[PDB]
């Protein structure tokens, strides 16, 4: 997918999360988000489309996806230790990450 | 790409930081690496097409993934710090996680 | 090395890295806060001394010491690059992990 | 404790977990490790206790428990999600991680 479908199946899915009545639905809309992460991988956004693939902006770039998928990483172990709102609430702290991004690059 | 393609260029690059003899060709190796383990994510591997996607064991192949993806991060934060031979061993190191899906899936 | 002494420990120290002209001081006060969390990590809480060192609150507490050491560790690697100001900017994102812990068990 | 005796607690705790019978010898086991890990976090070991506190080497000797005390953290949430197999496995592997340390520094 491009970069713009990816980042509204992120969107969708954290509102998904913070409604959710299962552990079930939490478990799905993290693995969701994990694989549109990944697959954002080597997108070139256009605020840098300037930019060589190995300048210091892009390696930049490339550590926010690098941070945001180890935190959906944690926050799936919790979900599937019984520890629901526990997930939910990692989840929440997830859209730090989402703001400082979007703040330089968007 | 497909799973074959990214298991080429992971191993191609490997070879690249072992026979280096600058930082430059270290950092740039380390970097498609983790693009190709970002891109391998998504893939169902021969041996579980037999199952779902949602299934235990497909869980399990992702996870592997996960673990790759950051000792890769590590790794490179190394080489930028100027402890090259440092990023080099650690390099080797990654061999262990490499044998261990495998061992398990291949 | 009581747990009200680490936190002092932690708070001066994310003040010198607000405060900073130079690199060397945001270097040594992100190791000196790292000793503080990993000297903390068996402490037992006020508001949890009734609990079993095994409950679900003592095992989420010694989890929130693992996050915080984890995000500690990736600031030092970018003040290590040359990358100053991120590493501050990093450092004041550490508050919102500080607060998570402090309101459920301060 | 001093660093013989913490490293005697994962020497001991490691064959605990190979021996074990269910999964709460499992998670206790683990639960040590990373106690013994932490407090031996700011030690000075023998062979580095005439050089500084800021040399290369000690900033080194602390990445490796760093990176220890991070495997233990996703072993115990293997455990704890059912997957105890897969838990005594990953124990297995952090030996390449006690033996690089012990290499370069026992
Ligand atoms: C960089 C490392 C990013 C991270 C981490 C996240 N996002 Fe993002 N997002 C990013 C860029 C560069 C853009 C602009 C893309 C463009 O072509 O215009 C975006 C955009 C969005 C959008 C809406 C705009 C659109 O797609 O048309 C949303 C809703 C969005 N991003 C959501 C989002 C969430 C929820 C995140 C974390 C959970 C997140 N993003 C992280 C760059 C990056
Ligand atoms: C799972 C989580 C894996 C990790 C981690 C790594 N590899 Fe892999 N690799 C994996 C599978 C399932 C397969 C079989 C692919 C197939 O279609 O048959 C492979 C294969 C390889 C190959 C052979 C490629 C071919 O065309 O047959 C190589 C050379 C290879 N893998 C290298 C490699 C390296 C160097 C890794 C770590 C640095 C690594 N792999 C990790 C699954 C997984
Ligand atoms: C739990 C996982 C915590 C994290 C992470 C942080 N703190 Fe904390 N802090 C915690 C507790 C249980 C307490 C109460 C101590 C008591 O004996 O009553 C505190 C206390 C503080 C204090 C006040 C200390 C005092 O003199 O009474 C400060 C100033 C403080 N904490 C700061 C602080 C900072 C800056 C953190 C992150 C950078 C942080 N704390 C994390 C539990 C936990
Ligand atoms: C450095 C970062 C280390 C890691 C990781 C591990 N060990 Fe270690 N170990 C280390 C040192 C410097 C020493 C020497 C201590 C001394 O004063 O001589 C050790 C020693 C041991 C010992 C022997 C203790 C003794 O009788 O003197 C054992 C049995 C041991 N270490 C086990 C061990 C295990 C099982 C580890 C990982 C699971 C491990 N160590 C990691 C430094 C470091
Ligand atoms: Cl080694
Ligand atoms: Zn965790
Ligand atoms: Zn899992
Ligand atoms: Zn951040
Ligand atoms: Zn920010
Ligand atoms: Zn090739
Ligand atoms: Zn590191
Ligand atoms: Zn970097
Ligand atoms: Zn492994
Ligand atoms: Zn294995
Ligand atoms: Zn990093
Ligand atoms: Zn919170
Ligand atoms: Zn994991
Ligand atoms: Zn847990
Ligand atoms: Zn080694």
């Amino acid at each position: 997918a491009d970069l713009e479908d990816n980042m509204e199946t992120l969107n969708d899915n954290l509102k998904v999360i913070e409604k959710a009545d299962n552990a079930a639905q939490v478990k799905d809309a993290l693995t969701k988000m994990a694989a549109a992460a990944a697959d954002a991988w080597s997108a070139t956004p256009p605020k840098l489309e300037d930019k060589s693939p190995d300048s210091p902006e892009m390696h930049d770039f490339r550590h926010g996806f690098w941070i945001l998928i180890g935190q959906i990483h944690d926050a799936l172990h919790l979900a599937n230790e019984g520890k629901v709102k526990d997930a939910q609430e990692a989840a929440e702290h997830l859209k730090t990450t989402c703001n400082h991004c979007h703040q330089k690059y968007r």
